């Protein structure tokens, strides 16, 4: 089971796969956004850190105003020869579809996001996508639902026996990344802080003070 | 899994293969009736559209009125010599039936349709039917519900080793496929319009404008 | 339990009452549109086909371009004075609630539209809302499942006492109707031709000619 | 897998075995006195109309006046010789049993009928029946729900990885053949009409005139 | 069912109360903090902007500091006196409960805060507070599922014949108050921005645009 | 709805009584032996402490050798005497029915205690006892599970407009408690600490240090 | 909720009523047989024993070789005459409902026996007769279940609000009635051994032994 | 697929191997006792009776006095010696899983009984234990339900592939033996009559007089 | 299927080997200092009691106070070099994973503890520790139910194939056990009590009492 990290915080993404062994990175128009830094320059940085490692994806998404497959491809293609570590991250749209489609069949991985229901799912494993990204928070925000719908693809990607792997996306705490590993998602992509406190519970801290007191009470040296 | 376009509108079926991968094709003496065009047209079209193809099966009705099966097998052998993409739509009849018994047993494909019920789906595959056609949407416009008697049939079928495929009918949103797809259904076939709105989803729409807005505010070179 | 039309045609509304026994009305401005008819004739001929009836709403959508609570409120104003059987149809927004909000304490009915979610159904009801109108459909097209959400929804209403009524909206078949019916949803507003084929069934068909030929014998 | 035809009609045997596949066939004091015919003269009929046929079963039930176990195997070996297409029905009582165990210790197969719970059916599956027949219709005629019943029977075979074959029996209508293909029993025995019907729908007929309509517009 | 507010923003409560029909208000020492006021100025604000309302609780915590009831009861009535909208928010410990205790037995207003299980949750009732504030958020950033243990708060009120109306508390998101409301609890209470967000929909912009489309090709006025 | 709190340590009952309003008190042999104190003077300080207090049971467990009614009866009316609060608790056993159902007769309260099945809970309400105490604690131990037994027996006497109201016994923790609460249990009987432990969670110390901090840098 | 005991055995219907507080007694043929005594000289018996007692039933099952309803009433009311207390227990055969059905438009008390399914359960209901019996033992030794046809045989009764009462027979341990109890059948009816044992519990042997060397360790 | 006699009369055990195809016996000092014959000797018409058979285990119990593993492995070594056939019944304590241990260390299988909760049979499975014997009856005469944890004994030793084999015990009907076969237990051990009975269905009689009518009418 | 000793008195660890054929052993600083010895000196004696032992686990907890990786992997460290049975606890906090991950890198076993979600076990899985601990009575005791978390963890670590072995802790009665089990938890930790007495049970006291009375009448 796969964490990857839902940032483009370049020293967030260093810690994370230094001491948590994160299996990959994920970032979207937004994160680019709140890095500070422009795009290319991130994706310069990035390229760099990650020249060795060999298995290793980083999701990388393309200009979203663009409303056709041919300049998708393009630029899309442009933003693969910058590191073959980097996939291309492109929306749940008609367009968006026909040009993963394209891009599979060019041998450059996807990574169609923006899905919100488990036919939206289907279509990206049926064109043999690298990456599908269901989204779990944006949903919540407004009063649905999530969790059947993620059971729901799962169990349809398992039963139809699609490469695709899924990367439950929008988690915001613990208790939901728990709900993907029982459903059994492939993967799970989260923010820094949601992960590094999904490892921290009070009754850790409790146990911890009871045993302080018992090891003062004890000769630890005979 | 296996996306059908339930249609005969060539367009229809050019744009779904190029760009959807749909699997292949079926149609009925309606959607053939909408089509404008005659039976023998259509499927002279179809012949030459896919005469390359080689697994892309083509799901042709029979004349409707045909009543013993004797009539049917004439007709339907007429047809699959048009192409070997086509599969003969045969109704779930006590003739239809026989008809198709002795179809599959001359290893000519046919395709069970009209099927509302486990029980009716047995049969077909007892025979050795490549198809059979299950209906969700006709039973729920007069209140019947479907779940449980869809799942039924792919519990059967896979339970009982048959080869039979199960095709999802009547289709008309994306839940529908959703069901069929939980379900384990082998096929599912929908209109154009379905399978296109089966991929498009609000929050996508709501998604992109954030984005566009991020982009903006962004230095991109 | 009560069956409303989601048209705009007269004649569909006409039949339905004498045959149906329809308990009422909701429009939008798409069917509006489809009537062919511009709004304020088909408001007229609403006016009028039913001045005696008072115990039969109609819902009537106020433009979808307003943006703010004190010009949605203008506009409804003005519709609800042209019959008392209207009720203003308003969009689930900021705005919206807020404009509801002021219309019952006014006294004037209105029904929340464009609910997709219990989250959003909570509020109407919890400003007072006379009906709540969430969508199947739309969700079910784009692949979401709704039993849950429409479940909840009734469960939620019944459980903390609210007079507000649910009208189950965007339906496209008979199942669907008895899938609110089971829930126990207030109302359901369907199109005319989902009513009239979920009272027909092939075993009635095959029924009658079983009898055909054992009365003629 | 595996219809098989509770009649002792060989014209409805025919017709089923040539249209429908029927994978064979089982009979009883009660559809054999129905025929009309006497009895060892509606076995021959089936000797001669299958005897060279392989794995075609004809379920053919021992005079259930006996009631001894010596008695019982003799009767049926004599039934067995006629042809090996028989199996002998018989019913599920102490000697019933016993002479079923000898039966096939001696390589006759039986199918134990009158099986009304699954510790009934466990014995037959014990003694390495071939087949055995538990009932719905009698028990629900009393108002007895048979669900469960059928399918612990199911599950208890294949968890135990008996070869004994499940014939559900007294079957009424096409639901039931269903209620037993989801709970796996090997196979199920019905009357020819209820096969009959359990292929034909109201919403086919219904949809043949939509599609009738249709055609007659191309 | 209620709504109240989790915040110490004045500006957010004004609007809250005057749109949204709040039912009341929570605060904390955290909010009290990010609020940029001092403690008593925040409290005299309130006092002010409800000095007329009645049935309107604005729940205000003691400090947290304090470790024994005698000190814990001297300083929350200090702060009843203030305004008699103000309920007095307790941390859940042994000195917490039994200045509850007393507190309600001096007919002042008490919300037990810091629960996190239903055994926690049970001793406010059993001493008669106005008010318990169960936690899902924390509880899920750690881990841990909270849907039983709200839902078994819920139903041993309602089994035992309880007053203590529950809060549920440290919610983020739509998604859990709808759980909170299918599980009856009494009151939820959240941020701003969470309620905002509660109201809206991406399925409802997507049905305004195409009802603007629809308006726009039709004669209004 | 009702704590009670199983022990015989008398600083523990006034604590319980003053701070948690406990509902009533339990003890039975074991209890009164680890006390330190002699029965009778254990009784003796009861009685005098709640002199007063009307609503507040006190179950007080008769010599456990005793196999007759005759003189099972005896000796709990004896202890009855000693003070209005008492209830008699009484081993569910063949004797031990009969006198509980002749104690209820002439009005005094019991207790029908080592319960551990439904049908062993059937007969006390049968006869009209005030009390029946099932066990979890034990049964547990040998790894007998115990959650639907103790629903069963709330469910029966609901069904059933039984007066007899359950003590859930031999109880060790929060969790305990609350799948009592779940079940519908009228009462609940727990050693000090039990009670105690139930009200304090780690994420309370937790919430407190949070808010600790963000006090020292507000006002 | 009513205990009734399934025997013929006057000494056991005596301890039981005055220590059990049975609330009434079911007998039938084979019962009868194994009192040693003749059917009419067990019939005086009980009639002699509760001259007194009001309410309390005694289910008395005519000749089972009788094959018409007119002959079945005739010697049924002639039982009736013998006690008030006498129920006529009836098998649930076309003759039986008939004579059950004009038993109680005359205002005589039936048990309706020898029910096996809900189908049969309902017409007796339908009749108004004051007592059914669904038997699950025999089903049992047999390999049928039971549990669903009793249940449904409540739900129903409840359902349709028949006055006609249950009594779930041929039940031969302690958790069998629990099933009862959960289903929540009016009335039950065991035999002695039955009900004795199912007050009976290992833990509470074990308990007591704990207790009674905690009693010999206080003063 | 194991049906075991509880019983000690050797002529129930001679009719049960010959027609019910029994796989094994179970005895214990209370049926021995009602066999009215005294231990030993019934013990060496059992050693006489099977000293051909291969494959077929008569669990016999040790003195249920013994409190101390030392004199349990005596005792049980002398009964092994006395016929391959028989397996040491031994109640579980703590004692008598000790001596457990070391018989089935030495290669004498036993049978631990009198094991009540899926805690006490899980010990047994830990020690390689043959058989292990929980028990239904007792503890449902005082109301406990034995349904859970019968199902949760079978679950946990095919989970974690334990050999020992799980021998329902203290039955006394039909649906019992079902309950059994439902959940998966390997073995049941049942009275003479228990069985019998479980054989035997009123609607096979009822079937029986309607077949008999219809033969008779040839 | 494996249980441990949650316990660090000798005497506890020698019977329950002996006799329970316990599968290994854990300790923590309350344990050590209820042992009533010096820490190295349990060690010390642990190490020479299992020299020969090959497949024994002991989990030994380091120093609670540390709060940096660096110093955690160098005093567990010398604390491995003392026997090749011990497994270092470790809890589960931010410098306790990382230095899992390391010691694990480096081929020595660790023991995350403090485990109370399956967040918090998910994270040791994925580091590859040889086990993790989570614990049941500590959140019952607070009123918080543990079914769910613990099953949630078994089923997740199946489902992702990790080999990390789940030792439920914090146990204090059999039925507890056996929720584990039915669980499928690898592993389960009681203090000697605890497993004692899940193996007796009041039932088996009753039935020896029966079988005596027998006994003595033969």
């Amino acid at each position: 089971m796969k964490y990857f990290l839902d940032s483009a915080i370049l020293e967030e993404i260093r810690y994370a796969y230094e001491n948590w062994a994160i299996d990959g990175v994920t970032t979207n128009p937004r994160h680019i956004m709140n890095s500070g830094k422009p795009f290319l320059t991130v994706l310069d940085e990035f390229a760099s850190e990650f020249k060795g490692v060999e298995n290793f994806p980083i999701s990388v998404e393309i200009n979203p105003h663009l409303d056709n497959a041919k300049d998708m491809v393009e630029e899309g293609t442009k933003i693969a020869k910058l590191s073959s570590n980097f996939v291309i991250k492109i929306p749940c749209t008609e367009p968006g579809l026909i040009a993963a489609k394209e891009f599979e069949k060019q041998g450059i991985s996807t990574n169609v996001t923006l899905v919100f229901s488990p036919s939206q799912a289907l279509q990206p494993a049926r064109i043999g996508a690298k990456f599908v990204s269901p989204f779990v928070g944006w949903k919540e925000n407004s009063g649905d639902d999530t969790t059947q719908y993620i059971q729901d693809i799962v169990n349809i990607y398992k039963n139809y026996n699609y490469n695709t792997e899924i990367i439950v996306a929008a988690l915001r705490n613990g208790k939901q990344i728990v709900d993907a590993a029982k459903a059994g998602a492939h993967i799970v992509t989260c923010g820094f802080d949601v992960y590094k406190e999904s490892f921290q519970h009070a009754f850790t801290d409790y146990g911890l003070n009871k045993f302080r007191n018992a090891w003062d009470n004890t000769v630890t040296e005979a």
